């Protein structure tokens, strides 16, 4: 399914939820995450067969979020999956935040290693 947030909406609500400076990362740095991992959809999904992508920031069942259907799981955010599938980001921004502290970066999102890390990224924040 689809439902998406609008890249000037994300950084207004990045923004406003301190997320500049957040473990010395970037707005434009979870823009462009966000691009490459969700393509901006609050439903995304994405089952690799040991484990599963939920949401704008695809949580990972074998790590973080419970699914009750991943072998070999632990759950680091407390929460069920489907929280992370809803129009409201509060348990995505929770999760992601504490992923992203444990780490002290964005190293756990391949989508922002392989595609944003190093690069230039104004455009991800320009022009809202
Ligand atoms: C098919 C595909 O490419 N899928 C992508 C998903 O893989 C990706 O989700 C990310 O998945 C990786 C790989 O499992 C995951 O990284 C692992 O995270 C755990 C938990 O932090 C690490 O285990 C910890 O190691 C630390 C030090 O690194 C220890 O101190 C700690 O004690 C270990 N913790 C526990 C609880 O076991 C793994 O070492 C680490 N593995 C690797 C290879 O990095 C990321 O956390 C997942 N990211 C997210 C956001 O959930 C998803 C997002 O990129 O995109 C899919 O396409
Ligand atoms: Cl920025």
């Amino acid at each position: 399914e689809k439902r998406i947030i609008p890249r000037c909406e994300l950084v207004k609500i990045l923004r406003e939820h301190g997320f500049e400076g957040f473990e010395g990362t970037t707005i434009a740095d979870w823009i462009c995450l966000v691009q490459h991992a969700s393509d901006y959809n609050t439903e995304a999904y994405n089952n690799n067969g040991p484990s599963r992508d939920y949401g704008i920031f695809q949580i990972n069942s074998k790590y973080w979020c419970n699914d009750g259907k991943t072998s070999g799981a632990v759950d680091g955010c407390h929460i069920s999956c489907s929280e992370l599938m809803t129009n409201d980001l509060e348990d995505d921004i929770k999760c992601a935040k504490k992923i992203a502290r444990d780490a002290h970066g964005l190293t756990p999102w391949y989508g922002w290693k392989n595609h944003c890390e190093g690069r230039d990224l104004s455009s991800y924040v320009k022009g809202c």
